[PDB]
């Protein structure tokens, strides 16, 4: 059917997206509380760390899809890829990453996440080295639209196809419905080499979330709907985990019921 | 002992616990080595009990980071009032407190239990019951009727004895004095400078008795200890900074018999 209308609503809504409110909502306490191991923050970092610790996810290049203003999702990844591409639809997010990349004071402070990543990776790495290395390995920050058949545009700067994809809380957060979600997943898959890996983190059964003035509409998906899409896009699912959001972390910034983590390998 | 009246805690903290000696990122540095010695020792599970006294804490807390989860009642001590105030500022989260968070983070890193550094600090602050005056040159270092529970199940002392003693014999007596605070069977974790004769703390120029690993060992034996472990870190050139003339650092794990 028609994708333009729904997508247009999505683009319109996001023009009001406030990175600082989003950061506050999802990455400052209580959700940003890395001290409780039962919290969502540690669960996120744990999924990534353990996945990369298998040694099975490696290569030269990685593309992070819909990075927004966050970098936690690359902390464990950055030791396994020489070349990392970050991306976002919104200029204000790309600028936010720009501040962190220049190590400015005004930048969001990710050091708790960096340290925690060092803690659970168990190699006694200090967090300053971790951060220095991610900053070195991020080779570009690009505009992206996952609804386009070529999400990075034509003749993009990105090394293609990539050995690996990371995407956290993007697809479900920018797709009006499941069909759109599936197509988004189809589009980003054209960027991954056959046999490459996709690490997909996202919200389960979420219909809305706030980022300042902007209230955004999210397609609520289930674990089984996420599995089907991955199969439908040509992936073998290696791992699919579910975190049930505790009530004390359900804060009125959204209606998220849980979080999913998928490690999928593109068939070919 | 009057020289210690000019001892500036911030200058000392700058000299030993800020970069380069303060950089914890390089595993071959003295900071990580010290934390490593403490952690490994406690990780054995052979150093346990209810009460612990830290001897000559100065204005530093790193020496108890790994210890605090093994002892519910902790006593910190120093000869100088200014050092006791500097400790108070960190314990009470006051303004101007020295930031020990790098060390707390590194202890959590080394200990490998998944603990966030804030929990670590929280526990340490909670278990430190009291900060007391002390003088190891006195037969009763803590004085007559101290608030400290005695005898302690364990002692810790870092860079104190050799730094307050003019010579080996004074060093030996100082050790005899603090040994009286320790329950028989108790454990002593002693960390200290090797072959050092002076160091600076702002306007203060302190004298140090230069001691060897073999001298340290013999002293512990003379005081009634069985040396369970004794290691040396040789101070690399890049950490020899004009603040002192230290050659190495010794770590000793001893058990009172
Ligand atoms: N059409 C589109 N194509 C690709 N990314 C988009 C998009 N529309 C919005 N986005 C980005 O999708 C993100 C959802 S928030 C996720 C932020 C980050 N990945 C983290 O894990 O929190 C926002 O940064 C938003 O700007
Ligand atoms: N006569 C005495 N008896 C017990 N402690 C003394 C003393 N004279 C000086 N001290 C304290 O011995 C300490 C030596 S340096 C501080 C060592 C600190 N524990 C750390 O590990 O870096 C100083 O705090 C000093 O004030
Ligand atoms: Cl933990 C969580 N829940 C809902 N939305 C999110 N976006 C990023 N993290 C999120
Ligand atoms: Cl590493 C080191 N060297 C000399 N004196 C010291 N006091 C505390 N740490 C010290």
């Amino acid at each position: 059917p028609d994708s333009a209308p729904g997508q247009a609503a999505v683009a319109s809504a996001y023009q009001r997206f406030e990175p600082r409110a989003y950061l506050r909502n999802n990455y400052a306490p209580p959700r940003g509380d890395l001290c409780n191991p039962n919290g969502v923050g540690p669960w996120k970092l744990r999924c990534l760390a353990q996945t990369f610790a298998t040694g099975e996810v490696s290569g030269r290049t990685l593309i992070d899809i819909g990075s927004g203003p966050t970098v936690y999702q690359l902390l464990s990844a950055c030791s396994h890829f020489e070349d990392i591409t970050m991306t976002d639809f919104l200029e204000v997010n790309r600028q936010e990453l720009g501040r962190w990349l220049q190590e400015e004071p005004g930048a969001f402070n990710w050091s708790m996440y960096s340290q925690h990543a060092c803690l659970i990776e168990g190699k006694g790495e200090c967090w300053q080295d971790k951060e220095r290395q991610l900053r070195a390995r991020v080779k570009r920050v690009l505009p992206i639209d996952v609804h386009q058949p070529q999400p990075l545009g034509a003749g993009s700067p990105a090394p293609l196809p990539a050995d690996a994809l990371v995407s956290a809380f993007c697809l479900e957060a920018v797709s009006p419905d499941l069909a759109s979600f599936q197509r988004a997943l189809d589009h980003i898959t054209t960027l991954l080499r056959p046999g490459g890996h996709l690490l997909l983190i996202g919200a389960l059964e979420e219909s809305w979330y706030l980022a300042g003035e902007a209230r955004l509409t999210v397609v609520p998906v289930s674990e089984e709907e996420v599995r089907e899409a991955l199969v439908r896009s040509g992936y073998k699912v290696r791992d699919l985990r579910t975190y049930i959001m505790p009530a004390h972390l359900q804060t009125g910034v959204d209606d998220v019921k849980g979080v999913f983590f998928a490690w999928a390998q593109k068939v070919g």
